[PDB]
């Protein structure tokens, strides 16, 4: 999986020089600008000066026509940095030249390619006066026309927030660390596996079987759209079992599946062991995502416990 | 983690050479017996002969008085075994004399050096005679006095699954799948993580986010008892969205916690969502464990989108 953010103008530019500073995890930054000083000053894997012949690096002089203009001109440079990426976040403060002008064709160039492409940007301050606010609206015109999904943060709300008395540099980095949360936040879902640390599922399993006694278990498979309960009853209702699981006051049933299972196929397994426990059983549901388990199928395992007669288990 | 599976006598050695040649991730294999010559058949990673001077290399002829001797005889074997161990699996076929005897013997020494003791045992086939089922009734009396968690698996039940006419072989080989089950499904539960395919992930993010336009994004963090439900809330409920997520029909809310993170931890954070949402919402839910996540923390990220009037929530 290839995933770049694309910070687009001064704003743009300055957001994504902070998520290179916290990081985050799997993902290629691209610095895209019609201003050569701020790109320069950019720490992005690819820097993409835009409008060079417009322009001459002097940024569009806050006209949205002009980063339309430099976009367009730029269209394959932009297109190559784009090859072989499936989702790309542009990120852009609207409102001047640049992120207001520019974001709307980058947007069309990647999703023309089929790629997800989500943009996160914000609306100026009210102190910054109608004209911007203006531009920023007619660009979220064309921004929506051109993108999968359309995050737009407005800094008024940013600004209600802050202190009564934040000076304009600190509202700014507040909007800087919004635009990184946010892209790290939803990236991360996609790049980051997730550490699993087995001490801690053995504590579990430990504080569930340590002087437990006696013991039912259960064990399942299932397929299809009803895999979930399927396999819930073949292990819970399966004919090993000499005693009814309703005795037992502590229950363990985990769930293995592939990363595509459903939280309604959990509820469904759930309906199954309230069928065949004691409503004042203590049950400690596990799971477990393993993409190496079919597609289609998943594997339940449960463990009753601690009876009233163990007698009835035993003999 | 130290997990090791031992099987005892002659049906416990047959049993791990199935798991064996099977498989079972990260356990090592014992082999005990008071029968050398089944014993050098076994593939285990060790194998201890034990009464050495009681049967000088037989079987004890049924006697589970001259199991449990010969195990007591060879306690210093079994103790120098089961050092560097955090849990095991003790598994037989109760009913002669090695199995029964022995494996209550290292069931006690085991527990008394702190290992989570587990027993899969079985109790002998009707067909076998009503001496060998009572000889493994007084074996699990013995057993019961000093192990964790004692899972017994009634032979007489697995013959109500198999054919009429089955051979003697083919009931043992039953027996020993049925054992193979059970320990490698739980021992499993600690041993392996779980594969992740990312691209599955990215599939489920891009059903929600592919032509999904305006959205509303929400991040929160909580920490403590009500972790849950607090980072619920503070992503639900931020000053940044301006636009009521009541109206959005497609919900995605993703959890990343650490693996002691409790089901109904997940019950607070869906009610939350549930009462910031429409009923005629299509929500998914996500759950990522990751236990680089501070033990008493979470993470909950949403994305509210196809709403049926975006201009409310962009203009
Ligand atoms: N997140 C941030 N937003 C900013 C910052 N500075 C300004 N802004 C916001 O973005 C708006 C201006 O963004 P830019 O400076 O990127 C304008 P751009 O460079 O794209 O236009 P031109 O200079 O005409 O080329 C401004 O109206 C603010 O609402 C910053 O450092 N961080
Ligand atoms: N899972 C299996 N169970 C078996 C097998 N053979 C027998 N059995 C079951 O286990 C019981 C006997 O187990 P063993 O053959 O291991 C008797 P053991 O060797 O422990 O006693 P001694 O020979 O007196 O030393 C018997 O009553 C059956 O119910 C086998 O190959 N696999
Ligand atoms: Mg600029
Ligand atoms: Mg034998």
């Amino acid at each position: 999986l290839k995933i770049k953010v694309i910070g687009v103008g001064g704003a743009g530019n300055n957001a994504i020089n902070r998520m290179i500073e916290i990081g985050i995890h799997g993902v290629e930054f691209v610095a895209v600008n019609t201003d050569l000083q701020v790109l320069e000053a950019s720490n992005a894997d690819v820097k993409i000066q835009i409008g060079e012949n417009i322009t001459r690096g002097l940024g569009a002089g806050g006209r949205p026509e002009i980063g339309e203009q430099a976009a367009l001109e730029s269209e394959e440079k932009i297109r190559e940095v784009l090859q072989d990426t499936h989702m790309v976040f542009i990120t852009a403060g609207f409102g001047g030249g640049t992120g207001t002008g520019a974001s709307p064709v980058i947007a069309k160039i990647a999703k023309e390619m089929g790629i997800l492409t989500v943009a996160i940007v914000t609306t100026p301050f009210y102190f910054e006066g109608p004209e911007r606010l203006k531009k920023a609206i007619e660009g979220l015109k064309k921004l929506r026309k051109h993108v999968d999904t359309l995050i737009k943060i407005s800094n008024n709300k940013l600004m209600e927030e802050l202190p009564r008395d934040v000076k304009i540099k600190d509202a700014f980095l507040k909007a800087d660390e919004t635009l990184h949360q946010g892209v790290k936040g939803i990236s991360e879902l996609i790049t980051k596996r997730g550490y699993i640390r087995l001490t801690s599922r053995f504590a579990r399993i430990e504080s569930v079987m340590k002087d437990a006694g006696a013991a039912i278990l259960g064990i399942g498979v299932g397929k299809g759209e009803h895999r979930a309960r399927e396999a819930a009853k073949k292990a819970m209702e399966s004919k090993l079992i000499e005693h009814p699981v309703e005795n037992a006051s502590s229950i363990v049933f985990n769930i293995t599946a592939p990363s595509n299972i459903r939280m309604e196929e959990v509820h469904e397994a759930a309906m199954i062991i309230r069928q065949n426990s004691s409503e004042d059983a203590d049950v400690k549901f596990g799971l477990i995502f393993d993409d190496e388990v079919p597609d289609d199928e998943i594997r339940v395992i449960f463990i009753a416990t601690r009876f009233p007669d163990e007698d009835k288990i035993l003999f």
